[PDB]
């Protein structure tokens, strides 16, 4: 009987102008948890404009050059736990 | 700042499994902690119970539980530059 | 105390086919051992030694008939044993 | 037998934010698991909750959050034998 | 979600060691992947080929090779709550 | 797939202890995350609270607790490829 994966620390909004990048953050309750990113519902092919990071409790996720069409929900899925939140890309 | 592109040194290879037995992937990079991302049928994989997804150095493995007759397909990965793909077989025994 | 939560499991495989272990820890990052019949087994290339977090996999390329014996697994104070049966096909 | 010399392969750049939003700093090594010290103002850089260290791969990153604008200086990052510095500025 | 503060679980021993010659200092912690800083004398340790600092899952060590003596003092180790000390002592033969 | 052996890059240096006290072995391999096996006498080690083996990128390091005087003679690491071997020592102060 163990217990399930929990989020300790939510994402937060990012707000990024047109070209440049938006960095998001998770912590969950307990280290090495694989997991999954999601853009607008979309799962995300890492490159190099867009890198999945893991180190411990924590899960990053930078998105560099962000373009317009890019605006939406930013989510991300570890098992039980599941957090959301916005991405605006503006111009000028 | 001159750096070698990430190549697949092992690829995947073809597995055939009965339904209701596991099916394991394997496939071996140029280098160590290179972030990989595995599909089957096309398909982004997550991990689950009967999908786990492992990395270890420059070996990447796909352990699939309890395989299903609808399955059957095309497993790949990429990691960097780095592609492999490979034929999940799944048998009515 | 560290906990086995996922146990070895027994393994058939064929002469020349290849065969998986697997256990999973209460922990991650724990170090592991396996043996093959009692005995240490060295990481090499038909002998692939696998940690990632609670999950500990060992992988052995090309089954031969003499490898038939008690795969076992320890991590800390943790043990699980399993069965790898090498058959001709 | 020869081993080549820890090199930056991507190198910080500079990154501006507003007082009390959060900061990331980013460089990529040309090889994974070398320990990395990063440094604020020519000062040490202690883990915390509002400053995390964080490492996977070729990738090191810090983040800090809830900027203030006695923190605008130069970040700087050094892990062997490879050295980059960029600068923060908080804007007002 | 209410986690538990990191603690100490094996603290730091003190080392003495000639001049030249490498001290080792290892603290284990009550988790693994927490990331931590070594001091010397009160000083942040900078990780030359001198000076390694080290980290594998809870445990956490630090390799001075070539002491000199006046590097006699507290070797203090911290990572968010957990704090340890310990005497390093560098003798002359 | 055109790949370069694995290689000692720092051997193991030999270590002599006082009995009770603790030994710190490490070598650095040319890679990170190359598997291997520590060995005494020629007998593989079995990790327990005495006896800790650690990783860390292309170090590989072994802590032995508790030294006793019948543990002296060789150290050993492989790594497929790559070995090192060096001498442990324990006396009675
Ligand atoms: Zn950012
Ligand atoms: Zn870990
Ligand atoms: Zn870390
Ligand atoms: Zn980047
Ligand atoms: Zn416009
Ligand atoms: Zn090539
Ligand atoms: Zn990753
Ligand atoms: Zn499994
Ligand atoms: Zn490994
Ligand atoms: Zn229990
Ligand atoms: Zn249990
Ligand atoms: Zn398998
Ligand atoms: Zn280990
Ligand atoms: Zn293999
Ligand atoms: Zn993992
Ligand atoms: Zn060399
Ligand atoms: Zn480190
Ligand atoms: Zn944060
Ligand atoms: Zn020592
Ligand atoms: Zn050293
Ligand atoms: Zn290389
Ligand atoms: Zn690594
Ligand atoms: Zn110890
Ligand atoms: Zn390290």
């Amino acid at each position: 009987a163990m217990a399930l994966i929990e989020v300790e620390k939510p994402l937060y909004g990012v707000e990024v102008f047109v070209g440049e990048t938006a960095h998001f953050e998770i912590e969950l309750s307990e280290p090495d948890v694989h997991g999954q990113w999601k853009l607008k519902g979309q799962p995300l092919a890492a490159s190099p404009d867009c890198e999945i990071i893991e180190d411990g409790k924590k899960h990053i996720l930078i998105l560099h050059n962000c373009q317009l069409g890019m605006t939406g929900e930013v989510s991300f899925q570890a098992a039980n736990t599941k957090s959301a939140a916005n991405l605006k890309v503006k111009e000028l």
